[PDB]
Order: C-alpha cells, then sequence, then structure tokens
C-alpha cells in the first residue's frame, strides 16, 4: 500500500536536537552537491505527519513560510491547538492508527512523511505503524539531545540502502520488521 516513512537527520548518536531544540550542528553543516536531492524525496510525499513540539518549532523558526503548504498536514497534541486559517493543517490525537489511516488516506496514493520528532515516531512504531526510515546521519555527537526513536522496545529494522557522502555524512533507506 501507501508507506509511513520517518525521513529525519541525525547525529552520529543518534539525535534530532540539542536538549534545548536547536539545530546547529544540523543546519551548519555542508551536505554536499553528492547527497540526494530533497525534491526528489518530496515528490514522493502526499502528507506530511507531525508531533506539536516539531510543529511549534517550524512556526516559531519560519513563522511566514510554511514549508508543507503543497500538502495537507496533520500535527499531533493534547491541546486545542491553532494553526493560521489559512494552511492545510489537521489536529488529532490518541490512537495512532487511526492517524495513519486518515493521512494514507490524504496522501492519495502517495507516500505520508512521518517528519517526527522521536516521541511521535515511537508512538507510530510503537503501535507497528511505522514502515520505513530515511537517515541522514551528520558527522558529530552532541552528548545529549532529542532521541531520534524512543521506542518502548528494540525495533529491529532491514538495512536497504547505504550512501557515504563526500562530507561524511551519510543516508541509509530502513525497512520496518
Ligand atoms: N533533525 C531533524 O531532522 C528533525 C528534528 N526535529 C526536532 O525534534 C524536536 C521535537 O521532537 P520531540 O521532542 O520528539 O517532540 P515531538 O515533535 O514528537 O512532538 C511530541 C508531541 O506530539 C504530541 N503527540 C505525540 N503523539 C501523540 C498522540 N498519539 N496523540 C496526541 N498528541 C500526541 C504531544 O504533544 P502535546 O504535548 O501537545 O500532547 C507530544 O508532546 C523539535 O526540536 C524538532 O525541531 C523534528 C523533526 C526532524
Ligand atoms: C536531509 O537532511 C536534513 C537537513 C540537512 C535539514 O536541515 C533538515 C532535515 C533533513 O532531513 C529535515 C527535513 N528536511 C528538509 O529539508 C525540510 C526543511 N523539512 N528537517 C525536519 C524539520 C522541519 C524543518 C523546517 C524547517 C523550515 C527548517 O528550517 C530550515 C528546518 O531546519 C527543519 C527541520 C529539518 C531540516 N526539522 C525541523
Amino acid at each position: 500500500m501507501s508507506t509511513l516513512v520517518y525521513y529525519v537527520a541525525a547525529t552520529l548518536d543518534g539525535y534530532i536536537a540539542t536538549q534545548q531544540h536547536k539545530l546547529d550542528w544540523l543546519e551548519n553543516f555542508a551536505l554536499g552537491d553528492d547527497a540526494t536531492a530533497y525534491d526528489d524525496f518530496y515528490q514522493t510525499i502526499g502528507a506530511v505527519v507531525m508531533g506539536s513540539q516539531t510543529y511549534e518549532w517550524i512556526m516559531s523558526n519560519a513563522p511566514d513560510d510554511w514549508p508543507y503548504q503543497d500538502v495537507p498536514a496533520f500535527v499531533m497534541s493534547n491541546r486545542d491547538l491553532s494553526a493560521p486559517a489559512n494552511l492545510d493543517i489537521t489536529f488529532l490525537r490518541g490512537d495512532a492508527s487511526a492517524i495513519a489511516v486518515r493521512a494514507r488516506q490524504a496522501a492519495k496514493g502517495k507516500n505520508v512523511w512521518l517528519v517526527g520528532g522521536g516521541k511521535t515516531a515511537a508512538c507510530f512504531a510503537n503501535a507497528g505503524e511505522l514502515q520505513q526510515l530515511f537517515i541522514t546521519t551528520i558527522p558529530t555527537f552532541i552528548g545529549t539531545g532529542v532521541p531520534v526513536l524512543p521506542v518502548d522496545r528494540a525495533l529491529e529494522v532491514v538495512l536497504r540502502e547505504q550512501r557515504t557522502l563526500q562530507s561524511g555524512a551519510m543516508e541509509c533507506i530502513l525497512d520496518v520488521k
């Protein structure tokens, strides 16, 4: 069917942000020309899913430039949060299965991009709803920070592809189960 994919950038110790929710280690790093183009991945996406912390990061850091206007967007939270009334943004909560079929439908046969973050990704994985991961790994350790996938127990994956870029960053596709 349609794939729920976790496409994310992470440190070598498996963190997707500093403990203060900063991405200096990420944004200050030049992936290089030989990286897989962002567009080529985003072309395969028909919906995005997010937790509320990642939503608030994007709105505080790019308030006038929502990046996913091209697709519907589902933000999970237990608040009655509000989006600018002009943006394709829905707020859902609870069981991760219902959210996935809602998002897979809206994706129209394209994939659902689980942008994150960790807590949200783990909710889906614990529910057996996460099917693939695409990780860009930055050659750095930050010691502590936001965990990429805080699952409750060991989630094993099959390595389906891996590239090492000229800059030291790496890319891999992981299939769940
Ligand atoms: N480096 C990268 O490539 C990426 C980095 N990031 C970073 O990750 C950080 C945040 O990741 P994280 O800290 O894991 O927080 P999340 O982004 O996972 O948001 C977590 C929140 O989502 C809500 N939520 C999750 N599951 C459910 C559910 N089943 N039902 C209802 N609400 C739910 C809750 O919000 P509430 O409290 O509202 O209930 C929870 O606190 C941010 O700093 C972001 O910038 C994000 C994506 C990729
Ligand atoms: C592949 O390597 C990745 C690198 C090198 C990255 O910089 C980033 C990622 C990578 O995967 C991925 C997604 N890739 C993306 O290209 C877009 C930004 N979504 N990201 C997910 C998001 C959403 C977002 C949004 C905005 C507006 C950001 O402002 C720039 C931003 O930094 C971020 C980021 C981060 C950026 N978090 C919060």
